[PDB]
């Protein structure tokens, strides 16, 4: 695909969204109760809007590890990972403004009715190694997988879950091994112990949360962190003839796998995906999807972002303020179509989900992958070649949706950094994180928008601007 090496033109990413306030978090939120707790995570609700949204509150060198996390979560766009959408800093905290789940740690679940059925534990399981596969696909690596550290969007819902908490969390190169001992004792792989590994040791972390799924109790026991290390380190483990007599075979040869000691020899998140007993449990496209699978790709077929400010302000409007509620169906499409469970749309999967449609619906024959390329050379934001999550809402969802009145202000508003009124060629390139754009690369806006002459755009040429794309 070297295609998307070269000539690519303007990159853009959600990640370019999370601007560093320089305001008074007090001035933008209120609180509404305290969620845990390093510091606090605290519910807050925003004076404009009266969105919710989960701050959490870093007491104050250190400053290093707490850049390092904004720029990690920063990069995540995926269903089952968290989402972030504001930093803001005084004098003695840090406050990072994070999606609020209403339902709960996964370890709660656990509390409340001691083990899963294997359905549960395989929907449960797919979403937390897609999750996983996503990171390491993007050289991450959690380092703290853990019931703990997974949330339940609704209550007493494991329809989607989300991996949060990135505090130990790092980049990872395949040409250098990770040193740092940093975990859970149930949950740490050997390797992590012996202080020299790589990626591998969150499908360990992984194998551990499904045994325990499984039958209600972790496979390295003890009651302190000193008899649980000693187990881990000597890495064996059972399933005892009583508790799982009756889970099948397929579970308990996933888990051997993801608990594989020789973390070369254990399987890659991806490979977990494949197993026959994640397969078992597939959660694809049926006639029953048909409706918003049309609604989807229809929008998507029909996409076209103009020219550089108006595709800034759609992805900014689909990755940062559409809410879970308004995401449900196409997040649900979204997660069939990936048939990999990688968090990315290829080519091969975007075909099959568009073959899958026109089964339902018999006209002309269609060239359905030069269809494909078409569609990824208008829908794929960031050049990459795929299409993630948030760029996939971004192009699925109706325009009404997205296009309301509060939605283009806070998108006007956030590219308009001075407050001035208007948009200038500086404050697109700021947004972009480039040095500078082209001057045929603002005169595309302004020949779109600029009614008034003076080659700069305020909100009701934008407005105008908008709406014509509708
Ligand atoms: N986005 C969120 N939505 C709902 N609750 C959250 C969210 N983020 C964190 N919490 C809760 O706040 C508490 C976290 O404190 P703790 O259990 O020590 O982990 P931590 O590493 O200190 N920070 P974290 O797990 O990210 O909050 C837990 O109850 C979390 O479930
Ligand atoms: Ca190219
Ligand atoms: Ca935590
Ligand atoms: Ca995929
Ligand atoms: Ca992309
Ligand atoms: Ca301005
Ligand atoms: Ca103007
Ligand atoms: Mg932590």
């Amino acid at each position: 695909g070297r295609e998307n090496l070269y000539f690519q033109g303007i990159a853009i990413n959600p990640g370019m969204y999370v601007r560093k306030k320089e305001g008074k978090i007090g001035e933008s939120y209120f609180k509404v109760r305290k969620l845990g707790s390093y510091g606090e995570v605290l519910l807050c609700k925003e004076k404009n809007g009266h969105s919710e949204k989960a701050i959490k509150v870093i007491k104050k060198k250190f400053h290093e590890e707490i850049y390092n996390e904004i720029s990690l979560l920063k990069s995540l766009d995926h269903p089952n990972i968290i989402k972030l959408f504001d930093v803001f800093e005084d004098k003695k905290y840090f406050y990072l403004v994070t999606e609020f789940y209403e339902g709960g740690e996964l370890f709660e679940q656990i509390i409340n009715r001691h083990k899963f059925d294997e359905c549960d534990a395989a929907n449960i399981m797919k979403q937390i190694l897609s999750g996983i596969c996503y990171l390491h696909k993007h050289n991450i690596v959690h380092r703290d997988i853990k019931p703990e550290n997974i949330l339940l969007e609704n209550k007493n819902s494991l329809l989607n879950i989300k991996i949060v908490d990135f505090g130990l969390s790092s980049f990872f190169s395949k040409d250098y091994k990770l040193r740092d001992r940093l975990g859970t004792a149930y949950y740490i792989a050997p390797e992590v112990l012996k202080k020299k590994y790589n990626e591998k040791c969150d499908v360990w972390s992984c194998g551990v949360i499904m045994y325990i799924l499984l039958c209600g109790y972790p496979p390295f026991g003890g009651q302190n962190d000193q008899d649980i290390i000693k187990k881990v380190e000597k890495g064996k483990y059972y399933f005892d003839f009583n508790d799982w007599k009756n889970i099948s075979d397929e579970a308990k040869e996933l888990i051997k796998l993801m608990l594989t000691y020789d973390y070369n020899k254990r399987c890659t998140a991806e490979e977990a995906l494949n197993s026959r007993w994640i397969k078992k449990y597939a959660n694809n496209i049926n006639k029953s999807d048909q409706k918003t699978l049309c609604g989807a790709l229809s929008n998507m077929r029909k996409f076209e972002g103009s020219q550089k400010l108006a595709q800034a302000a759609i992805l900014f409007i689909g990755s940062k303020l559409t809410t879970l509620e308004e995401r449900k169906e196409l997040t649900d499409i979204f997660k069939k179509l990936d048939k990999n469970g990688d968090g990315q749309l290829d080519k091969k999967e975007l075909i099959e989900g568009y073959n899958v449609l026109r089964n339902f619906k018999l006209g002309e024959l269609k060239n359905v992958e030069e269809e494909v390329d078409n569609i990824l050379k208008e829908v794929d934001f960031d050049k990459n070649g795929y299409i993630e999550y948030s760029e996939f809402i971004s192009v699925c969802m109706d325009k009404q949706i997205l296009f309301s009145e509060e939605r283009l202000r806070r998108a006007f508003n956030l590219f308009d950094t001075d407050k001035s009124g208007k948009i200038t060629k500086e404050e697109l390139a700021n947004l972009f994180g480039l040095t500078s754009i082209s001057e045929k690369t603002w005169n595309d806006v302004l020949g779109e928008a600029d009614q008034n002459k003076d080659n700069m755009i305020d909100f009701d040429e934008f407005v105008s601007m908008m709406h014509k794309i509708c």
